[PDB]
Protein backbone atom coordinates (compact mmCIF):
# COMPACT_ATOMS: atom_id res chain seq x y z
CA UNK A 1 0.00 0.00 0.00
CA UNK A 2 2.22 2.77 -1.23
CA UNK A 3 1.57 6.43 -1.64
CA UNK A 4 -0.20 7.86 -4.69
CA UNK A 5 1.32 11.18 -5.73
CA UNK A 6 -0.59 13.11 -8.36
CA UNK A 7 0.94 15.64 -10.70
CA UNK A 8 -1.61 18.27 -11.67
CA UNK A 9 -0.33 20.25 -14.66
CA UNK A 10 -1.81 23.74 -14.57
CA UNK A 11 -1.91 24.46 -18.30
CA UNK A 12 -5.67 24.36 -18.68
CA UNK A 13 -5.92 20.91 -20.23
CA UNK A 14 -9.10 18.96 -19.40
CA UNK A 15 -10.40 22.13 -17.64
CA UNK A 16 -13.55 20.56 -16.19
CA UNK A 17 -11.27 18.40 -14.02
CA UNK A 18 -10.29 21.07 -11.51
CA UNK A 19 -7.46 20.86 -9.02
CA UNK A 20 -10.09 20.48 -6.27
CA UNK A 21 -11.50 17.46 -8.11
CA UNK A 22 -8.51 15.27 -7.22
CA UNK A 23 -10.26 12.20 -5.80
CA UNK A 24 -9.85 10.28 -2.58
CA UNK A 25 -6.98 7.85 -2.04
CA UNK A 26 -4.58 10.42 -3.50
CA UNK A 27 -2.02 11.33 -0.84
CA UNK A 28 -0.41 14.34 -2.49
CA UNK A 29 -0.68 16.61 -5.47
CA UNK A 30 2.24 18.42 -7.04
CA UNK A 31 1.43 21.63 -8.90
CA UNK A 32 3.32 21.30 -12.16
CA UNK A 33 3.75 23.77 -14.99
CA UNK A 34 3.02 26.66 -12.67
CA UNK A 35 6.37 28.21 -11.67
CA UNK A 36 7.42 29.32 -8.19
CA UNK A 37 8.06 32.89 -9.42
CA UNK A 38 4.38 33.12 -10.35
CA UNK A 39 3.49 32.27 -6.74
CA UNK A 40 6.09 34.90 -5.74
CA UNK A 41 4.63 37.69 -7.91
CA UNK A 42 1.07 36.90 -9.02
CA UNK A 43 0.88 39.99 -11.23
CA UNK A 44 3.13 38.78 -14.05
CA UNK A 45 1.11 35.83 -15.33
CA UNK A 46 -2.61 36.49 -15.77
CA UNK A 47 -4.91 33.87 -14.33
CA UNK A 48 -6.48 31.56 -16.87
CA UNK A 49 -3.52 31.88 -19.25
CA UNK A 50 -0.27 29.96 -19.82
CA UNK A 51 0.72 27.99 -16.72
CA UNK A 52 -2.28 29.49 -14.90
CA UNK A 53 -4.58 28.19 -17.62
CA UNK A 54 -6.17 25.76 -15.15
CA UNK A 55 -7.55 28.52 -12.91
CA UNK A 56 -9.85 31.50 -13.39
CA UNK A 57 -7.66 33.61 -11.13
CA UNK A 58 -5.10 33.33 -8.35
CA UNK A 59 -7.96 33.41 -5.84
CA UNK A 60 -9.41 30.36 -7.61
CA UNK A 61 -6.02 28.61 -7.35
CA UNK A 62 -5.70 29.54 -3.67
CA UNK A 63 -9.23 28.35 -2.87
CA UNK A 64 -8.75 25.02 -4.65
CA UNK A 65 -5.44 24.34 -2.88
CA UNK A 66 -7.19 24.71 0.49
CA UNK A 67 -10.01 22.37 -0.62
CA UNK A 68 -7.42 19.66 -1.18
CA UNK A 69 -5.48 20.46 2.01
CA UNK A 70 -8.54 20.40 4.26
CA UNK A 71 -9.21 16.87 2.94
CA UNK A 72 -5.77 15.96 4.23
CA UNK A 73 -4.11 15.97 0.80
CA UNK A 74 -0.58 17.45 0.72
CA UNK A 75 -0.07 20.03 -2.02
CA UNK A 76 3.50 20.51 -3.22
CA UNK A 77 5.07 22.94 -5.65
CA UNK A 78 7.27 21.64 -8.45
CA UNK A 79 10.66 23.34 -8.71
CA UNK A 80 12.96 22.67 -11.67
CA UNK A 81 16.71 22.57 -11.28
CA UNK A 82 18.34 25.32 -13.33
CA UNK A 83 21.81 26.14 -14.63
CA UNK A 84 21.87 29.06 -12.16
CA UNK A 85 22.08 26.38 -9.46
CA UNK A 86 25.67 25.76 -10.68
CA UNK A 87 26.38 29.49 -10.10
CA UNK A 88 26.94 31.62 -7.00
CA UNK A 89 23.57 33.29 -7.62
CA UNK A 90 20.99 30.49 -7.82
CA UNK A 91 17.60 31.71 -9.02
CA UNK A 92 19.09 35.19 -9.19
CA UNK A 93 19.42 35.32 -5.42
CA UNK A 94 22.66 36.27 -3.63
CA UNK A 95 23.53 32.73 -2.54
CA UNK A 96 22.16 29.22 -2.13
CA UNK A 97 21.05 30.25 1.37
CA UNK A 98 19.19 33.28 -0.01
CA UNK A 99 17.62 31.03 -2.64
CA UNK A 100 16.61 28.54 0.04
CA UNK A 101 15.06 31.33 2.15
CA UNK A 102 13.23 32.59 -0.91
CA UNK A 103 11.63 29.24 -1.77
CA UNK A 104 10.63 28.75 1.87
CA UNK A 105 9.13 32.27 1.92
CA UNK A 106 7.12 31.76 -1.28
CA UNK A 107 6.04 28.13 -0.93
CA UNK A 108 5.63 27.86 2.82
CA UNK A 109 5.28 31.32 4.35
CA UNK A 110 3.14 32.92 1.65
CA UNK A 111 1.26 30.07 -0.02
CA UNK A 112 1.19 27.67 2.94
CA UNK A 113 1.99 24.69 0.70
CA UNK A 114 3.13 21.32 2.04
CA UNK A 115 6.47 21.09 0.32
CA UNK A 116 8.26 20.95 -2.99
CA UNK A 117 9.29 18.36 -5.54
CA UNK A 118 12.51 18.95 -7.45
CA UNK A 119 12.36 18.11 -11.15
CA UNK A 120 16.07 17.42 -11.70
CA UNK A 121 16.90 17.02 -15.39
CA UNK A 122 17.60 20.45 -16.89
CA UNK A 123 20.65 21.54 -18.87
CA UNK A 124 23.83 23.01 -17.51
CA UNK A 125 27.52 22.18 -17.36
CA UNK A 126 28.18 18.46 -17.63
CA UNK A 127 30.48 16.64 -15.20
CA UNK A 128 34.19 16.57 -15.99
CA UNK A 129 35.14 13.96 -16.58
CA UNK A 130 31.89 12.29 -17.56
CA UNK A 131 31.87 8.94 -15.70
CA UNK A 132 31.21 5.78 -17.69
CA UNK A 133 27.50 5.11 -17.19
CA UNK A 134 26.86 1.59 -15.70
CA UNK A 135 24.51 0.58 -18.50
CA UNK A 136 21.09 -1.01 -18.91
CA UNK A 137 21.50 -4.25 -16.96
CA UNK A 138 22.81 -2.30 -13.95
CA UNK A 139 20.37 0.63 -13.98
CA UNK A 140 17.45 0.18 -16.36
CA UNK A 141 18.94 2.99 -18.51
CA UNK A 142 21.29 2.75 -21.52
CA UNK A 143 23.41 5.78 -20.77
CA UNK A 144 23.47 9.36 -19.57
CA UNK A 145 20.66 11.74 -20.42
CA UNK A 146 22.88 14.36 -22.09
CA UNK A 147 20.43 17.17 -21.41
CA UNK A 148 21.01 17.10 -17.65
CA UNK A 149 23.74 18.78 -15.57
CA UNK A 150 26.44 18.02 -13.01
CA UNK A 151 25.76 18.21 -9.30
CA UNK A 152 28.66 20.59 -8.71
CA UNK A 153 29.27 21.92 -5.18
CA UNK A 154 27.19 25.02 -5.98
CA UNK A 155 24.36 22.79 -7.24
CA UNK A 156 24.48 20.66 -4.08
CA UNK A 157 24.51 23.83 -1.95
CA UNK A 158 21.07 24.71 -3.29
CA UNK A 159 19.54 21.38 -2.32
CA UNK A 160 21.38 21.48 1.04
CA UNK A 161 19.76 24.82 1.91
CA UNK A 162 16.30 23.64 0.79
CA UNK A 163 16.84 20.71 3.11
CA UNK A 164 16.57 23.11 6.09
CA UNK A 165 12.91 23.81 5.28
CA UNK A 166 11.76 20.79 3.30
CA UNK A 167 12.17 17.10 3.93
CA UNK A 168 12.70 14.62 6.71
CA UNK A 169 15.06 16.73 8.81
CA UNK A 170 13.13 20.00 8.51
CA UNK A 171 10.43 21.23 10.90
CA UNK A 172 6.65 21.42 10.36
CA UNK A 173 6.27 18.26 8.27
CA UNK A 174 7.17 19.68 4.89
CA UNK A 175 7.73 17.40 1.90
CA UNK A 176 10.96 17.35 -0.09
CA UNK A 177 10.80 15.07 -3.11
CA UNK A 178 12.81 14.66 -6.29
CA UNK A 179 11.63 13.56 -9.72
CA UNK A 180 14.60 12.47 -11.78
CA UNK A 181 16.36 9.48 -13.27
CA UNK A 182 19.45 7.42 -12.61
CA UNK A 183 20.60 8.65 -16.04
CA UNK A 184 20.80 12.28 -14.86
CA UNK A 185 24.39 13.33 -14.15
CA UNK A 186 23.48 14.85 -10.80
CA UNK A 187 21.72 11.72 -9.52
CA UNK A 188 24.59 9.97 -7.77
CA UNK A 189 25.87 12.99 -5.87
CA UNK A 190 22.38 14.11 -4.92
CA UNK A 191 21.80 10.68 -3.37
CA UNK A 192 25.18 10.53 -1.63
CA UNK A 193 24.26 13.79 0.09
CA UNK A 194 20.50 13.92 0.42
CA UNK A 195 18.81 10.56 -0.01
CA UNK A 196 17.70 10.61 3.62
CA UNK A 197 16.26 14.11 3.33
CA UNK A 198 13.77 13.20 0.59
CA UNK A 199 10.43 11.85 1.82
CA UNK A 200 10.09 10.33 -1.64
CA UNK A 201 12.35 9.80 -4.60
CA UNK A 202 10.49 9.57 -7.89
CA UNK A 203 11.97 7.90 -10.93
CA UNK A 204 10.52 9.16 -14.24
CA UNK A 205 10.20 5.56 -15.45
CA UNK A 206 7.48 6.51 -17.94
CA UNK A 207 6.32 3.54 -19.99
CA UNK A 208 8.39 1.00 -18.07
CA UNK A 209 7.39 -2.51 -17.07
CA UNK A 210 8.10 -4.26 -13.76
CA UNK A 211 11.32 -5.82 -15.05
CA UNK A 212 12.71 -2.42 -15.90
CA UNK A 213 11.66 -0.72 -12.69
CA UNK A 214 13.25 -3.64 -10.82
CA UNK A 215 16.57 -2.99 -12.60
CA UNK A 216 16.27 0.61 -11.41
CA UNK A 217 15.52 -0.55 -7.86
CA UNK A 218 18.60 -2.80 -7.83
CA UNK A 219 20.79 0.22 -8.48
CA UNK A 220 18.90 2.81 -6.47
CA UNK A 221 19.02 0.59 -3.39
CA UNK A 222 22.28 -1.28 -3.78
CA UNK A 223 24.53 1.37 -5.28
CA UNK A 224 22.83 4.66 -4.35
CA UNK A 225 21.87 3.19 -0.96
CA UNK A 226 18.36 4.64 -1.15
CA UNK A 227 15.80 3.11 1.23
CA UNK A 228 13.33 1.07 -0.83
CA UNK A 229 10.48 2.79 1.03
CA UNK A 230 11.30 6.13 -0.59
CA UNK A 231 11.16 4.85 -4.17
CA UNK A 232 8.27 6.04 -6.27
CA UNK A 233 7.78 5.08 -9.92
CA UNK A 234 6.17 7.07 -12.70
CA UNK A 235 2.84 6.25 -14.29
CA UNK A 236 2.61 8.08 -17.61
CA UNK A 237 -1.14 8.74 -17.66
CA UNK A 238 -0.52 11.55 -20.14
CA UNK A 239 0.51 8.93 -22.69
CA UNK A 240 -2.68 6.93 -22.17
CA UNK A 241 -1.08 3.74 -23.49
CA UNK A 242 0.87 2.03 -20.67
CA UNK A 243 -1.88 1.47 -18.08
CA UNK A 244 -1.58 -2.31 -17.77
CA UNK A 245 2.17 -2.01 -17.10
CA UNK A 246 1.73 0.95 -14.72
CA UNK A 247 -0.89 -1.04 -12.79
CA UNK A 248 1.53 -3.98 -12.51
CA UNK A 249 4.29 -1.69 -11.25
CA UNK A 250 1.79 -0.06 -8.88
CA UNK A 251 0.90 -3.39 -7.26
CA UNK A 252 4.48 -4.65 -7.44
CA UNK A 253 6.74 -5.15 -4.43
CA UNK A 254 10.44 -4.96 -5.45
CA UNK A 255 12.75 -7.75 -4.37
CA UNK A 256 14.32 -5.15 -2.06
CA UNK A 257 10.98 -4.74 -0.30
CA UNK A 258 7.98 -2.39 -0.22
CA UNK A 259 8.47 0.69 -2.37
CA UNK A 260 7.22 4.18 -1.58
CA UNK A 261 4.47 4.08 -4.17
CA UNK A 262 3.57 5.67 -7.48
CA UNK A 263 3.37 9.16 -8.94
CA UNK A 264 1.08 9.91 -11.85
CA UNK A 265 2.03 12.24 -14.64
CA UNK A 266 -0.38 13.74 -15.05
CA UNK A 267 -3.55 12.97 -13.02
CA UNK A 268 -5.62 15.53 -14.92
CA UNK A 269 -4.32 14.32 -18.29
CA UNK A 270 -6.31 11.08 -18.16
CA UNK A 271 -8.37 10.63 -15.04
CA UNK A 272 -9.54 7.07 -15.74
CA UNK A 273 -5.93 5.97 -16.32
CA UNK A 274 -4.88 7.82 -13.14
CA UNK A 275 -7.71 6.30 -11.09
CA UNK A 276 -6.67 2.82 -12.24
CA UNK A 277 -3.07 3.34 -11.13
CA UNK A 278 -4.24 4.88 -7.84
CA UNK A 279 -6.48 1.86 -7.22
CA UNK A 280 -3.61 -0.50 -8.01
CA UNK A 281 -1.23 1.14 -5.55
CA UNK A 282 -3.91 1.35 -2.81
Amino acid sequence: NGVCIAYYITDGRNPTFKLKDIPDKVDMVILFGLKYWSLQDTTKLPGGTGMMGSFKSYKDLDTQIRSLQSRGIKVLQNIDDDVSWQSSKPGGFASAAAYGDAIKSIVIDKWKLDGISLDIEHSGAKPNPIPTFPGYAATGYNGWYSGSMAATPAFLNVISELTKYFGTTAPNNKQLQIASGIDVYAWNKIMENFRNNFNYIQLQSYGANVSRTQLMMNYATGTNKIPASKMVFGAYAEGGTNQANDVEVAKWTPTQGAKGGMMIYTYNSNVSYANAVRDAVK
